[PDB]
């Protein structure tokens, strides 16, 4: 319907409470992936001057304006180590993306 | 009565003496969570350009128009390292809440 | 009846006592969907020189004279941040104007 | 006699000049205590656009329609580190307020 | 036709919803390229005092009034890190230029 | 014919549709180069107290006044980055002063 | 004679070319201690429509009416940083005043 | 008296000279302490990006607003090796303490 | 001849046109130096609300108030780090002001 | 005479010139001892935002509407490593107040 | 003809697309050498609070306002490491500056 | 004369090209030797966050407040294995501070 990219911001800020847990690895992840999508100085502006947990909330924030909000789930499979529960994000991320489609489809 | 939302702004008025304590904890609290309700750039206009304190006044000017002022409570109780004082807080809400409700009643 | 769009305006006066909670949005969300139908001077003419809440009352001054008062229900439902209440606003404006519509009907 | 709140008004212009030493704590103070009695735009309007001192002197301008121009005053004992000078200028004003006194006596 | 350059600012004004999600980059592309056609203090206008979105709004309204408001277009395909999603957006504002100048044919 | 100091009037008049476009930059241009001819008052009072276009309407008012309302063209020469389409707009000056021109031969 | 009252008045308007240059500072500190004189509402009428000279005339043509036109002088003594000059001022009034204080002598 | 909560913020301001000396312990003693009560990103904002005393400064600002600064005291007796003086801080904190609750009886 | 004042305002309104490169050093330069000369609050009045090269306008209009325009000369040999230009600044003040004195000659 | 206190931001104001050489030092020596005149937050508005010298102005300002300009004096004797300058500070210091205490004698 | 200063500065706008390669140096290079005529706490303002590009563009912005824009280009020879590219970037700088010279002969 | 501390901050400008060269022994040096006269935060301000020779520009930032700048040069003839060099710096030292001695006796 080419509306599940506006579907999937939602579903991101509502799961933005499970930030804090797994994006503690933003700069472990995304500055080393998501710089096919983020722009270059973007990583410096969310590393430089924040503390850590607010710093992925200006990172989620960047991302939501993505329509591939899924580049970070892309990522998340790289990187296993993390991926025992981060999977369990994935899963997590994936069921609120359903719910809210089936939402979408009323 | 469905006016007990328009008696939790002036609880919150009564209780913004209390602000410069535990609002500090704005972009800590706030930022990530109330998302869910504040806009996403009134993050951005309450962080930019104050002085972290009148920032927290910002942020529950913004949050009185919301009938639900006790996001911020719901919040409150997660992130338990603070609530040792924070759940006093709440209990302090509280009770200016039951105190404004008793004259609600009247 | 074509006198639909004069009563949306009697709504809108009577609901503007509701301004001052979410019209504090007024350049959050008309000056970058309303720009639509609001004039593009009319914008800064509402920010330039004001005091925040009396801006939103210009703002829906300028609404008032548009007869598609419904661009801001229709802007409110995006950015669905501020919607969780802000709904509940287009709840109470769709009930007003039920209300002025049933009195049009008599 | 129910007339002190009228001079003290008169206290307050012939103090007014120590307004630019002690009210640059404005924002400070009293739009965090003083909504309790101030408007809520009022501390917009005070704040938005003025030049820090003239500021101040809108804010007194308000003050002075009060009675309870003591509402400072209280203010001023909470946040004791400005209270070192700050109590002198409560002794200031209370010596001012005495003189008035002893002209209304007459 | 010489006016096309005047269906662009029409076809802007339609676009400037998708102002919020990708000229959060306004500093971070125009202020470094359009500074060949912005004003060098327009830039500190821009920026000094603003909430990040109003910010690109009033870029996008000093856009407007350049006739080559696909310089913005052109800066879009440098820092191609973006251009993933944001050469969507060059297709998206291509679509809509494309529209409105068939509704100029008429 | 010392006349076409008039026609100059003429031709502004005829020209002050495009006023909204680029005289949004009167205090950016006039007030720092045409204050060889224009009151320094009068700076102030096309600022203090308008809405950023019927501003520029005063300051073309302002300037039709003054028989070289060529002092704007050649402030327009400096600060060329504005100048790749002001340009495009002293050329679309001279046409019209040329047309003007035309008419006055007869 | 208790005529230099009135040539005070007098001294003044003689003087009154001199307002441009330091009673820019008239908000600065006469709505701040001629409050002892000058009307409340009077400070709004100054200030609120006009052009920040004009503004000083009206603020002048008000002190005429006054007899103590020294209350000015005696308030520029305060904040003595502009005082390097508006003591210069302060001599220029006095030259003035002692000439038509010899006139009237004669 | 349930301020004496309020009267410890008080004795910590005026022990604050003492900060420098013995809270360089501060990441070795309140970052696994106090995490009891502080936030664990406060932890990062107090020693990311600061200078090693102001960072006990900021860690000290946190403090007050909890009631419960007494868990600096409960976890400083933690750590005997540090106490040979830090008991003597401790003694001093109290006797500091002790006078404001003099001064609290008046 | 005591009119060299007159005329120096004369010359830096000629010489208006360099503000925009070196009076960008104006909180740099005179909010910390001519506050000998210039209001408190004016060096807030200048900074607090403009953008940046127009708050350079209205510094040197503040500055030509004064006849002791030569302050900001003063100021200018202070802080050679920019003198080295500064300084062709300062031969260029002083080309503009013996032209001017020429021309005062006649 | 209760007037020396007045004197004392006269003597600050023609040695805000020496703020550049060792009030570097703002947050290493006031931030921790004039904390106990100083506002808590106004040390956050000093420091986050402003450019390490401007904010020893803004410091300075904040110190001159306390009577106890000798409070920085009496902390810049402790921390004795910079005093060895410093004092050479404290005795320019006293003698501009001793200059300005002899003028005030007249 | 003295004017080759003045088309400095529009070779460096023409060129500061290629700041974000090579003035990732900024503080590696003017910080310490072009202190020569830079300001000292323009260092800190450029440094302080930025994202590490534009923090290049308000380097440059400061140096289009020094004539001798020449100053970086004699520090890029200093420090050969980067100068087997820099002094590519010479070339295209001297290459620019020809150009615009042939415009200025014209 | 009391201005050689002055012009020693110019002549340590104009060397602070060799500040690369022989002040990546600050730590080693004046960490150790200048806390007589540095502050001992200031040596964890210096080392803490920096990349090893803007360290020692910060260093020499903080030395040229001091009037004995001399001080870095006494400690540099300690540690006479890096003066053999070291005093080819000094030498060179006083062969800048001599040649702004000539330029001051003028």
């Amino acid at each position: 319907e080419e509306d599940l990219t506006e579907v999937k911001k939602d579903a991101l800020e509502n799961l933005r409470v499970y930030l804090c847990e797994k994006i503690i690895a933003e700069r472990h992840f995304d500055h080393l992936r998501a710089k096919k999508i983020l722009s270059r100085e973007d990583t410096e502006e969310i590393s430089c001057q924040t503390s850590s947990r607010k710093r992925a909330g200006k990172l989620l924030d960047y991302l939501q304006e993505n329509p591939k909000g899924l580049d970070t789930l892309v990522e998340s499979i790289r990187r296993e180590k993390t991926q025992n529960f981060l999977i369990q994000k994935i899963t997590d991320e994936v069921l609120k993306l359903r719910n809210i489609k089936l939402e979408h489809l009323k």
